[PDB]
């Protein structure tokens, strides 16, 4: 198990434009195209991302290319964020993956409210951190995924993703 396999489980793989859990146009392995309700806007974003006129369909190779870029962007984003970098640096590699997973899903702006969870994680108060993390819109809207990510933070193991 690793961050790539983990997000592959959580996000799936779809080669045609679809709507994510929030209703937003997305493609591949959870690559958000746009929050715009315009399908044409989404297709434009796709073409720009891929570098060719796609009309809404990509290959597996193309999906994986965007995925690699997105994972990279999430990591580099954490490292440039003053609120996130210290907590990330303090973690082991398994829990770092859990961190990347959250940023991938909600972005740094979607994660600004997790201040208290972040403190608890830096303190390595794993059970308390896990309880605090579940007190969120995130957990309520995507409970099964949140539960997997939270279990990863709680245990520092891949147990929530084995069998998957
Ligand atoms: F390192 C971390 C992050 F970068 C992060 F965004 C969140 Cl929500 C975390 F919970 C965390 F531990
Ligand atoms: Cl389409």
């Amino acid at each position: 198990m690793n961050i790539f396999e983990m997000l592959r489980i959580d996000e799936g793989l779809r080669l045609k434009i679809y709507k994510d859990t929030e209703g937003y146009y997305t493609i591949g392995i959870g690559h958000l195209l746009t929050k715009s309700p315009s399908l044409n806007a989404a297709k434009s974003e796709l073409d720009k991302a891929i570098g060719r006129n796609t009309n809404g369909v990509i290959t597996k190779d193309e999906a994986e290319k965007l995925f690699n870029q997105d994972v990279d962007a999430a990591v580099r984003g954490i490292l440039r964020n003053a609120k996130l970098k210290p907590v990330y640096d303090s973690l082991d590699a398994v829990r770092r993956a859990a961190a990347i997973n959250m940023v991938f899903q909600m972005g740094e702006t979607g994660v600004a409210g997790f201040t208290n969870s972040l403190r608890m994680l830096q303190q390595k108060r794993w059970d308390e951190a896990a309880v605090n993390l579940a007190k969120s819109r995130w957990y309520n809207q995507t409970p099964n995924r949140a539960k997997r990510v939270i279990t990863t933070f709680r245990t520092g193991t891949w147990d929530a993703y084995k069998n998957l």
